[PDB]
């Protein structure tokens, strides 16, 4: 077999010719050569048997990828495993290859205001699509944006992506979470499990602020900076905005806080497109239910040049108890959800 950075990458014989593209801690990617279709594709070895969590992310992720056809979301074109449970360790998923995300791209490229504008429409007609099928992705960052060389964006990663579940989104104050901190909206801190469309508005919103300037917007240190750092920059939410938090120990707590003003978006970002900063203002909207939806977001006048709802689909069907089922049960459903790519 193929070896990688000192790894096992046995993919053969349809993918040859690998090259290293990067790591996390759920999985190794490599670009390949496809034998069948002539084109090189993107593949990621995932080993996660051993853990309940990688298991559920795994298995959440093939779901909702094969059931998902979009040209701003990654897909899944082919899945390798070994033909029995007992046999299978590793679980080779191969995607559209794209040449960076835009994590790397902000490092050292300035965007220009038409960029911006081309990458958030991207999102925005990923993010519909993603909605419609009532998916919340829950982990929108710069990072999860893949980008090719003509500037094409594909939404990855759907490990914490979960069916909306609005009735059910209550919870106490400073509840444990797991998505990347940075792109929290304030809610999550305060009463909110992450289970509303919302939740990823917000994210888009930290997005397009650190597109504009290339530096995260709210870079918490810890689960309550996090909420400090929005805060600073959002001002004292409203007394209508804290009369819909009724959980005293949430609201007692901003209560408590000095009376901070709102820095304005102008300020911060003094070079930004005005129509740009009106978007970025309703989508990091400190109220959950006055944020703008995906849809108006679309609609918003910034997006004039590319807005076309004709164009922009959703899915055929709505999406629809992973959290409280055991590894061995989770591989025998990846096992059940990957036999179509077998030959
Ligand atoms: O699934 C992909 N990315 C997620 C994280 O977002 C993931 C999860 C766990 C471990 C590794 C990766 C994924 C990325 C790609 C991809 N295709 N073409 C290029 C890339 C790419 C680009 C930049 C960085 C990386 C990565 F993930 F290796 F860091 C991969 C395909 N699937």
């Amino acid at each position: 077999p193929e070896m990688v950075r000192g790894q096992v990458f046995d993919v053969g014989p349809r993918y040859t010719n690998l090259s290293y593209i990067g790591e996390g801690a759920y999985g190794m990617v490599c670009s390949a050569y496809d034998n069948v279709n002539k084109v090189r594709v993107a593949i990621k070895k995932i080993s996660p048997f051993e853990h309940q969590t990688y298991c559920q992310r795994t298995l959440r992720e093939i779901k909702i990828l094969l059931r998902f056809r979009h040209e701003n979301i990654i897909g899944i074109n082919d899945i390798i495993r070994a033909p029995t449970i007992e046999q299978m360790k590793d679980v080779y998923i191969v995607q559209d290859l794209m040449e960076t995300d835009l994590y790397k791209l902000l490092k050292t490229q300035h965007l220009s205001n038409d960029h911006i504008c081309y990458f958030l429409y991207q999102i925005l007609r990923g993010l519909k699509y993603i909605h419609s099928a009532n998916v919340l992705h829950r982990d929108l960052k710069p990072s999860n944006l893949l980008l090719n060389t003509t500037c094409d964006l594909k939404i990855c990663d759907f490990g914490l992506a979960r069916v909306a579940d609005p009735d059910h989104d209550h919870t106490g104050f400073l509840t444990e979470y797991v998505a990347t901190r940075w792109y929290r909206a304030p809610e999550i801190m305060l009463n909110s499990k992450g289970y509303t469309k919302s939740i990823d508005i917000w994210s888009v919103g930290c997005i397009l602020a650190e597109m504009l300037s290339n530096r995260p917007i709210f870079p918490g240190k810890h689960y309550l900076d996090q909420l400090n750092h929005i805060l600073g920059i959002l001002g004292s939410p409203s007394q209508e905005d804290l009369n819909c938090i009724i959980n005293l120990k949430a609201r007692n707590y901003l209560l408590s806080l000095p009376h901070k003003n709102k820095v304005p978006w102008n300020r911060l970002f003094p070079n930004a497109d005005s129509k740009a900063l009106d978007l970025l203002d309703k989508m990091l909207t400190f109220n959950p239910h006055k944020r703008i939806e995906v849809e108006q977001a679309l609609a918003h006048p910034y997006l004039e040049q590319y807005y076309d709802p004709s164009d922009e689909p959703i899915a055929e069907a709505p999406f629809k108890e992973l959290d409280d089922l055991p590894k061995e049960k989770l591989k025998e459903l990846i096992f059940e959800e990957t036999a179509r790519f077998q030959p």
